[PDB]
């Protein structure tokens, strides 16, 4: 048995000699007549022993096995597109005996080859192609083995070659995105692109990446959300806009966070958050039914040997109000919602966290304590899709104030399998109120909150030209893909996930 | 009145409405019908008609406010790219007192809701005759006067929302942008391509010759580069056995702004196993000609290289596209023979090209590499003569370190660029898939980078290891979406087709 580095060195020398001899081991064009998939669909009815001499076809793929059965006969296990096809290299059937001997000497497991041959089926019932001629298209210079998660992510190409289920997760991911586009296109939304480099990042509470433009001699930030730009287009008269695109957040990596991820955001003039709850139910349950075939999905959050959950996407989804549900979950009344700005509320919330052992790193502000208490006591009860509604204004600096509950806003988040999938609200369109909330945010930054929003004057000026009553919405695409591919790790649904180095 | 005085006065008026509970920013106005549907449904009304039995709620932005005595006032209501006249009549309003109150309250630019009955003026103008108008969002700033409009480009580009409010041709350019992207997805989906997303933050940037943006990740404690192209990720997926992939997405290049460059821009890149670049010329001809025809109704498009006040040109997208070879057309344009193409990597050839650029007054800032000198000469002598869609083919290897060597012309590659209306649109080639020859070209590129070439590629060892597992013979393609939007909207400035283009600050 040879050694993988010794093998690489021998196979490199062999391919070099092919070059110096003029054997052209990286040819320019091979014309494929038919895919492997259609070859199987056309010919897998044949009878054992058959050999259709009147049909000549060219296929191509990757050798996954080379098994010899004699001096005149060699079997190649050809793979591609998710399927297999046996090449039955028989000397009698080949272009010549001299050329037959030579091509079989050349080929190894892993090479890309083109086969020109006839359909057939072995005595043992295996569908095959019987070649007149095989062409080496691209030799594989390394030894092919994949279970350990680290190698699959650093070398996704090996993962795709060896693990058929991986291609399917990314087909599902592609179907998610394509469904969303045609859902919103049908509603009249315009698909738009807005800057990913901003003088001032905003649209979310997140830590941004910073970079530098040499010619303009200015710092820029990668966007954390396109929200501010979308609301400026609504001011401009484009009543329905959406964007599926990459966001960037300088935050830690875990099972549901990657530093670059994909969201869909859309904005709808003359709608409120109640309208968006209906659209969300309709879109999300529709997507799940279209992709999986049912409203029910089985999710394994601790891998396959762990506990199974049945998540039920039948609309209408359950709704819970944040502050009232938290009171029921803690067993104690909280301050009146108009007192959430005060230091007494902050300390009251602080004490509750201490008593209930809910950790919260500094700064221990009212908004961050409430977040920690929600995740601990509410979010973990959201197995099926659940709307969590009416967030305190102090957590929602871009959301319009609630119609009848002072201190709250017209906001919702959708949770599925205890994880946040959507964030939405009636948009704050009062520019003076928006400017006050920015000033609060910039104070929360000066007082230790790495993720608090910057003041965006240019955005406040836009609101001064008149933003119609509007409602916007954001969905984390990667996370949806997780829950439709039974992946408990976001790295399963990212082709090349962010990794620590060597 | 002064524009700043107007802003101060209107802010104070609106603030007094809040303090008096007049709610100038109401939560919900339930619209019954869009303006577009209203226009279609009641365009069949006869002149002078006034439906007494149809009451509808619409909304929009007041574009103009014209009084006609104290009992009648017309509002020109805009939205969705269309216009609807509100014929506000005191006799039909909620009351004559409410009529005075709302007309004095409202100004040009306000967002209003309108509840009323369809009608048509004696002059034949489709109207709505309101029972009640509601302010939904006041416009606090004085809008550019209805006379001289909004024409100054600096203002349009910095306040794109203002541009959109006042210039309907702007909305049309971005509708055309959307259709371009949607057509490409349909074309490529139908051919079986899988739409993919590959990383925009890279340990090292690759896939192009460009200067990158650098950034930093705190938790992982490393520098990252914003991507200059997705190319290397795509070719690794073809090694992985996904024979057809594509991606329409942002690229980032830390280079100067001009009429055809923005620091961030959008490309479609696709890779197709078992194809070469001749196959991609046919595909490009079909996609692009079909795109123009489907979107504009014609294969002929009008082109003004010098603005609307100047010469108009008809540009024909009917395939086949003209095909020329780079080196020979360059030699033609110069009137002078360049060195044999197997000599394009020598220093003596770089010297000759440098001498020529000096002589022809083609500027090239340092580093004056063969590729950059060649790129400048092409831009000066060939790009300007590509009006109709044109394939420029068979670039020398030294400009194409990821492109496969030409199967019969030593020193050249199997590459083409599509040029339309004096602009580069596409870049494509048969993909280099010999990993030993790809490492060599990486090494030369690193040497140049040591000698201070901001744009030279890094040695990507992970990519080279990938090629050693076997990349099938493949062909790949990159198209500038912004650049297609330019030529399909007769725009000579890329800022016309980016919603928020990068600008130097105030
Ligand atoms: N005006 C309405 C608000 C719309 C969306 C708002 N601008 C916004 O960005 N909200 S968000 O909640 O911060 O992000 C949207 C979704 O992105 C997802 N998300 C957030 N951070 C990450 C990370 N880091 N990785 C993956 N997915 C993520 C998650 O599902 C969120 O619900
Ligand atoms: N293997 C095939 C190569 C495919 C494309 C290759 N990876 C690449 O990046 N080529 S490129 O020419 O550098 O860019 C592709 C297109 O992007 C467009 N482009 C390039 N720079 C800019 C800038 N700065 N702004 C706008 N558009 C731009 C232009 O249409 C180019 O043809």
């Amino acid at each position: 048995s040879v050694d993988p580095n010794q093998y690489y060195k021998i196979r490199s020398q062999a391919i070099h000699q092919l070059k110096v001899n003029g054997e052209d081991p990286y040819p320019h064009k091979f014309h494929v007549d038919i895919s492997l998939t259609d070859f199987i669909q056309k010919y897998s009815h044949l009878q054992p022993g058959d050999h259709l001499t009147d049909i000549t076809l060219k296929v191509a793929g990757r050798i996954h096995a080379k098994r010899a059965s004699g001096g005149k006969l060699i079997f190649y296990d050809l793979r591609g597109e998710g399927v297999k096809l046996q090449v039955m290299a028989n000397s009698r059937n080949y272009k010549s005996e001299e050329e037959f001997i030579h091509i079989n000497n050349k080929l190894r497991r892993g090479d890309i080859i083109g086969v020109q041959g006839n359909p057939g089926k072995t005595k043992k019932g295996e569908l095959s192609i019987i070649p007149y001629e095989i062409t080496l298209l691209s030799p594989c210079l390394h030894m092919l083995p994949l279970k350990d998660k680290e190698t699959r992510y650093r070398q996704r190409y090996l993962d795709l070659i060896l693990n058929d289920f991986v291609r399917q997760k990314f087909i599902i991911r592609s179907k998610i995105i394509t469904y969303i586009r045609s859902f919103l296109d049908e509603l009249g939304f315009l698909e738009i692109e807005t800057p990913m480099m901003n003088i001032i990042p905003g649209g979310a509470v997140a830590k941004p990446f910073i970079t530098y433009h040499n010619e303009l001699d200015m710092n820029l930030y990668m966007r954390i959300a396109p929200e501010l730009y979308h609301k400026m287009l609504v001011v401009g008269g484009i009543d329905r806009v959406y964007e599926i695109g990459r966001q960037f957040r300088n935050e830690g990596i875990d099972l549901t966070h990657n530093p670059e991820f994909t969201t869909c955001e859309f904005y709808m003039a003359y709608a409120d958050y109640h309208d968006l709850m209906e659209i969300t139910e309709k879109m999300v349950s529709g997507m799940v039914k279209h992709i999986t075939g049912s409203y029910k999905v089985t999710y394994h959050p601790d891998g396959p040997e762990g506990q199974a959950y049945d998540v039920d996407f039948t609309p209408p989804f359950r709704r819970i109000n944040m502050v009232e549900e938290l009171e029921k979950a803690l067993g104690m009344k909280l301050p009146e919602t108009n007192l959430f700005e005060t230091e007494e509320t902050r300390k009251i919330l602080d004490d509750i966290c201490v008593a209930k052992a809910v950790e919260c790193p500094p700064p221990r502000t009212t908004a961050r304590l409430l977040d920690k208490l929600v995740g601990e006591f509410l979010e973990v009860t959201c197995i099926n899709p659940t709307f969590i509604c009416d967030h305190p204004q102090i957590m929602s600096p871009l959301a319009k104030w609630h119609r009848s509950k002072e201190g709250l806003t017209e906001r919702f988040e959708l949770f599925v399998m205890k994880k946040e999938i959507c964030n939405a609200y009636t948009e704050l369109n009062d520019p003076m109120r928006q400017r006050q909330l920015f000033e609060e945010q910039a104070k929360a930054k000066a007082a230790g909150d790495d993720e608090a929003m910057f003041i965006d004057e240019n955005f406040c000026t836009a609101l001064e030209y008149g933003l119609p009553p509007t409602a916007g919405w954001g969905m984390g695409i990667d996370r949806v893909a997780m829950f439709l591919t039974d992946s408990n790790n976001i790295k399963e649904v990212l082709l090349f996930p962010a990794m620590k180095p060597e």
